[PDB]
């Protein structure tokens, strides 16, 4: 696609997040970049408004699948890179069992040679004391498999797969990840064959930063269809 060709260095990128859960308001600004030929991520979010009210590693998901590295021989399926410029809109319900639900909308699209992306969060019925507004997790590491197929009524995908977050008492709790992706524009898109990402995400801090944060490291491949 002549998205992909936005994608052969080193891009920067803005997030921009806007949520609401269970009626604690929040915001966070993320800046880093990307290496889509390494599917190379590195990010430090901030809260702006003050300490998270969520656990961050609630929000990773939430917090762009366009440089995720497409094997050679897979990138006629790279749907996200096929949107750009232009971008595309990204849409999730997540899940959290046994407790509320995060319903994410997000426009990710370049503003001149910056990736960004705009989101909006809503959280619902959540437990006071649950995991979550609890703050019970681990800040830990986070992986898995993005399944995705094509789909053509919406000139777009959908998504799904499950996040396993551990519980400081050695529990889990899963956030299962239903999304869909549709073009901004209405340009060329590539539409894929069933095929995943396979995802890896470490956590850190800067010791310097004294505002509640994030920094994040994270690698996204493609994977699931053989050569030839
Ligand atoms: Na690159």
């Amino acid at each position: 696609s002549k998205g992909e060709e936005l994608f052969t260095g080193v891009v920067p990128i803005l997030v921009e997040l806007d949520g609401d859960v269970n009626g604690h308001k929040f915001s966070v600004s993320g800046e880093g970049e990307g290496d889509a030929t390494y599917g190379k991520l590195t990010l430090k979010f901030i809260c702006t408004t003050g300490k998270l009210p969520v656990p961050w590693p609630t929000l990773k998901t939430t917090l762009v699948q366009c440089f995720a590295r497409y094997p050679d021989h897979m990138k006629q399926h790279d749907f996200f890179k096929s949107a750009m410029p232009e971008g595309y809109v990204q849409e999730r319900t997540i899940f959290f069992k046994d407790d509320g639900n995060y319903k994410t909308r997000a426009e990710v699209k370049f503003e001149g040679d910056t990736l960004v992306n705009r989101i909006e969060l809503k959280g619902i019925d959540f437990k006071e004391d649950g995991n979550i507004l609890g703050h019970k997790l681990e800040y830990n590491a986070i992986s898995g498999n993005v399944n995705i197929t094509a789909d053509k009524q919406k000139n777009g995908i959908k998504a799904n797969f499950k996040i396993r977050h551990n519980i400081e008492d050695g529990s889990v709790q899963l956030a299962d990840h239903y999304q869909q992706n549709t073009p901004i524009g209405d340009g060329p898109v590539l539409l894929p064959d069933n095929h995943y990402l396979s995802t890896q995400s470490k956590q850190s801090k800067d010791p310097n930063e004294k505002r509640d944060h994030m920094v994040l490291l994270e690698f996204v491949t493609a994977a699931g269809i053989t050569l030839g």
